[PDB]
């Protein structure tokens, strides 16, 4: 089952087997092919000025409770991921989601990234190295202004963990990243979703996610 963007429709989002799916582009083309469960394969050609593409699948949490209230959140994945063109472009493979702050006081709206692999460029800022799942990640936060899960342009926060040693398979203790961000004093809203995300800016490539499991205990 395939969903194509950049040829009439710029987005498709839905659910299958209890896991979300979403593909979107501005100015590129691409497709996502679902597999069982949360698995999928995606391909994009957006190696054009301001070409932008995303494909992601994940577990919705309903924005019900503080992300760090969940005792354990695991994500296990295996993928092949390749960038094949770059017009001064880049891409990343990452865990992705939001902390919703609707109804919450003195808490920011957060889009978060746990970046496992990237090509040519990755976000960076003054940050701190931490050890999670036996591996080094740099954590930092930054302002961003743009469209949001809530509607049009606003100024919100992005939280990042960037894996120092790139990889395309393994176990992520997603709840340990949330704890590390919490330890910095950063505000933590209600968990919207936990997804695995392939995105590309002014690039082309493929991500074939053959294993993807997201769970909470």
């Amino acid at each position: 089952m395939k969903f194509t963007v950049g040829n009439g429709q710029n987005q498709h989002k839905g659910v299958n087997d209890g896991f979300s799916y979403e593909i979107w582009t501005n100015g590129g083309e691409g497709s996502m092919t679902l597999g069982s469960g949360a698995t999928f394969k995606a391909e994009w050609n957006a190696a054009v000025n301001r070409g932008n593409f995303l494909a992601r699948r994940g577990l919705d949490f309903g924005s019900q409770k503080k992300a760090t209230d969940y005792d354990y959140i695991g994500l296990d994945y295996a993928a092949t991921y390749k960038q094949t063109a770059s017009a001064s472009g880049n891409s990343r493979l990452c865990v992705y989601g939001w902390f919703q702050n609707r109804g919450l006081n003195g808490v920011p709206l957060v889009e978060y990234y746990i970046i496992e692999d990237w090509v040519d460029w990755v976000p960076d800022a003054q940050g701190k190295m931490v050890t999670i799942d036996g591996a080094q990640y740099k954590i930092f936060q930054m302002d961003h202004t743009g469209p949001t899960i809530n509607g049009g342009s606003e100024t919100f926060k992005q939280y990042f963990s960037v894996r120092q040693q790139k990889r395309t398979s393994g176990h992520i203790t997603v709840s340990d990243h949330f704890k590390e961000w919490a330890k910095q004093g950063w505000g933590i809203g209600n968990l919207y979703e936990v997804a695995l995300n392939a995105e590309g800016w002014q690039s082309s490539g493929v991500a074939d996610v053959t294993l993807l499991d997201v769970y909470t205990t």
